[PDB]
């Protein structure tokens, strides 16, 4: 059942986006948007991630010990870097608009990787359903942001 | 060859060549202070966009093959922290996190070249200029650390 050895590797891979998150607290810039009613407070962020980090790595290291799992993988790797990009771009770089191109490209991949997880290990894909309901939360939050302030000059 | 393998594998490079179209060195750059052997800025997107395709082409290799479980985790790894790592250098601009950042991704960038090796001998080879470049990165992010130690960056 359990290989530690992928496990700890795919755990170490969510060191990265786990980063973007600890160096790019939200602070006044964050406060003053306008955001939409159903937006969640800011200590469910980390708490969300924290989680998704440790569910998807354990996903990971069953498909990966399984024979043809090469394009699932390909799709994982592919999700995580797209994760890795948003908030370096919606904080960091504070473009809303091109961070929702990033978070919904984020979104596909995490889609097409509950997919192929499933066709290979159908618990690898429940591991990943909620996954796939918060990229698609947080792609609503990311186009509220962009919509709700337009007008705003990080709205790019 | 396989072509839907290769196309994912570029197409997760799209993450961290889109960091480095949106970060264009500009003037901050240009004052930061630089070693003699700092290369002109042209030659990075060029470097990257022969890597990006190196890495997919050996992911594409691997990942057709039995037993390519670690070794694609290592790939997964290595790709992320390469994405993190010129929002940490040029967006926030903070040099020692750069670093910290830099030397964990050659590690993973190693442990890949490394088991790509074990299943794949041309997919290993193919990992060996990314794993010079890395290096080499290392150095000019370690080099700029210093260089730069007594102004903000040193972060
Ligand atoms: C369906 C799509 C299939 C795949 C086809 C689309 C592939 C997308 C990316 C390819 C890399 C090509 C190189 C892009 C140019 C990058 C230049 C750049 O500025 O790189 C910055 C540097 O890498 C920062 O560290
Ligand atoms: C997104 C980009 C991130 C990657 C960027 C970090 C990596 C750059 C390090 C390469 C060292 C190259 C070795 C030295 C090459 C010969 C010396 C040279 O460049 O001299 C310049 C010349 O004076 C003018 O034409
Ligand atoms: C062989 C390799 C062995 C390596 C040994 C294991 C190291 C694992 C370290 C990272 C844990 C990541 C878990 C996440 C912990 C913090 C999550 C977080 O802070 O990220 C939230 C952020 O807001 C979202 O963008
Ligand atoms: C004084 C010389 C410059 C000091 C550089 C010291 C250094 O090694 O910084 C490490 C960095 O913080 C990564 O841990
Ligand atoms: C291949 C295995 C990789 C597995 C994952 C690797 C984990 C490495 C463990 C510890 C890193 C600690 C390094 C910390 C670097 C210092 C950060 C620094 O820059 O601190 C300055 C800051 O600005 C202060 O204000």
């Amino acid at each position: 059942n359990m290989d530690w050895a992928l496990f700890l590797t795919f755990l170490a891979a969510c060191g990265a986006p786990a980063t973007t998150g600890a160096l790019l607290k939200p602070d006044e810039w964050y406060d003053n948007l306008n955001k939409p009613w159903w937006n969640p407070p800011r200590w469910v962020f980390p708490l969300a991630w924290t989680s998704l980090y440790f569910l998807m790595s354990l996903a990971a290291m069953r498909v990966a010990q399984l024979e043809g799992s090469g394009q699932a993988l390909a799709f994982y790797a592919a999700q995580l870097a797209f994760n890795t990009l948003w908030t370096p771009v919606f904080f960091g770089m504070k473009r809303m608009a091109t961070a929702l191109a990033v978070v919904m490209v984020m979104w596909l991949f995490v889609a097409a990787t509950m997919w192929a997880f499933f066709q290979l290990d159908t618990w690898a894909g429940v591991l990943f359903v909620p996954y796939l309901i918060w990229a698609t939360a947080t792609t609503g939050l990311n186009f509220e942001a962009m919509r709700l302030n337009w007008n705003r000059p990080e709205a790019r």
